[PDB]
């Protein structure tokens, strides 16, 4: 019995049990998108960035009015996408997220100091999502006693800075987006004071970096990199908190399995990524064809809207053996998890870091976890989005 069918998640999905339709590209017409749930079509369109676009304003009908977030570079298209990535990535270094270890492993001993010898927890209150939050701000030159400074804005920030947000927009969803904007000069008065003594006494960080960032002598300007920060805070964050929460979750599932991935922590990963496979934080990526592009027999029209599903793509019998089997020792596991092609996954390194970290602590303080039919896990609403909001663990 998989994870699935024990908390019976997003019945909606029938990819998520194995109940694949016959082609891989199967139009819509709702719902006017053509869906794809092939693993090797997927990264074929992956791949070819200019057939199929991530800058979809033009593609949206006028019932969506969303607001357009600054410095979205999942939403932005080469040439400009280009610079952009090889400036923020310039920053945003492998060196840079292993060298955060130590302050991660020191956040999440004193999340789990809260909670030690408790009978009950609950994952993403206590863990899982306050981490991700702080370990990113702290990248950011936010200091320990501006954190109730940051928990004050933790709403308006995240309406703020989300972006989009194909299929879980609402026309009450964006308005909420336009007056959280509206209450945000504090936070970017926040962290131009921030970028400013950055270029003014350089250190060796994240908003330093992006400061110094090169290519040419062409660089960004100072509210391009307050825009790329206040991005940062939440992209990957929510994310981030379900990946966390998944892998405990489908290690619960196959106790035999947990047992071995406690005894083996260099497993850890492997059961991180496989998470990933099987309950997909980004289940959905969208796309937009720049002209008629005929895809495994299907023929795509121009301007029209793909919906590339990752999670049933991570379930192709084609490239993944027992793909309905959670199995953390899949190496490789490549997986659509993060991404592939030019958007790849930025924060993909410090994700990984962070659940490592996370789990391998969770393990050492709780030596038994087990889930609560009294006190089930929950799961977000959104059709895109496959991860836990809460989770009940027994010490036990
Ligand atoms: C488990 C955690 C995460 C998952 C599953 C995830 C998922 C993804 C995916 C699927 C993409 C590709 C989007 C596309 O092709 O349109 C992406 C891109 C991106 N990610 Fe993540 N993400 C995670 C964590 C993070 C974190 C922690 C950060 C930064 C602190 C981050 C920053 C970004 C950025 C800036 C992009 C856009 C890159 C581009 O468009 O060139 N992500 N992410």
């Amino acid at each position: 019995t998989t994870v699935v069918d024990r908390w019976n998640i997003h019945p909606d999905h029938l990819w998520l049990r194995g109940q694949r339709p016959e082609s891989p590209v199967v139009f819509d017409e709702t719902q006017g998108v053509w869906n794809v749930y092939g693993y090797p079509e997927a990264m074929d369109i992956l791949n070819d960035h200019d057939t199929f676009t991530s800058d979809l304003a033009h593609l949206l009908p006028v019932s969506v009015d969303a607001p357009l977030l600054e410095g979205d570079m999942s939403q932005m298209d080469p040439p400009r996408h280009r610079k952009y990535r090889q400036l923020v990535s310039r920053a945003f270094t492998p060196r840079l997220v292993a060298d955060m270890e130590t302050r991660v492993a020191d956040i999440t001993r004193e999340l789990l100091d809260a909670v030690d010898g408790k009978p009950e927890i609950e994952i993403a209150a206590d863990l899982a999502y306050p981490l991700p939050v702080i370990v990113i701000a702290e990248l950011l030159g936010v200091p320990a006693g501006d954190r109730d400074l940051f928990k004050k804005w933790a709403d308006d920030i995240i309406e703020g800075f989300s972006g989009f947000s194909f299929l879980d927009t609402s026309g009450q969803g964006e308005q909420d987006v336009r007056d959280a904007t509206e209450r945000l000069r504090p936070l970017l008065d926040y962290m131009a004071g921030h970028v400013t003594e950055r270029r003014r006494t350089p250190r060796e960080d994240l908003l330093t970096h992006l400061v110094q960032a090169e290519v040419d002598g062409e660089r960004l300007t100072d509210n391009e990199i307050v825009n790329v920060a206040n991005i940062l805070l939440v992209t990957g964050h929510i994310t981030t908190t379900m990946t966390l929460g998944n892998t405990v979750l489908c290690l619960d599932a196959d106790p035999e399995v947990a047992a071995k991935v406690r005894a083996d922590r260099s497993l850890v990963p492997g059961a991180i990524e496989e998470a990933l496979r099987v309950l997909s934080p980004s289940a959905a990526l969208a796309r937009g064809t720049s002209r008629e592009v005929e895809v495994a027999g299907t023929v795509i029209p121009k301007d029209q809207i793909v919906m590339l599903w990752l999670g049933a793509g991570n379930r192709d019998p084609r490239q993944f053996t027992d793909p309905e089997v959670y199995d953390p020792t899949r190496d490789p596991n490549p997986h659509f998890g993060f991404g592939r092609g030019i958007h790849f996954c930025l924060g993909a390194p410090l994700a990984r870091l962070e659940g490592r970290v996370a789990l391998n602590a969770l393990f050492d303080r709780f030596p038994v976890l087990r889930t609560d039919p009294a006190k089930p896990p929950t799961f977000f609403p959104t059709p895109d989005m496959i991860g836990v909001n809460t989770l009940h663990l027994r010490t036990s």
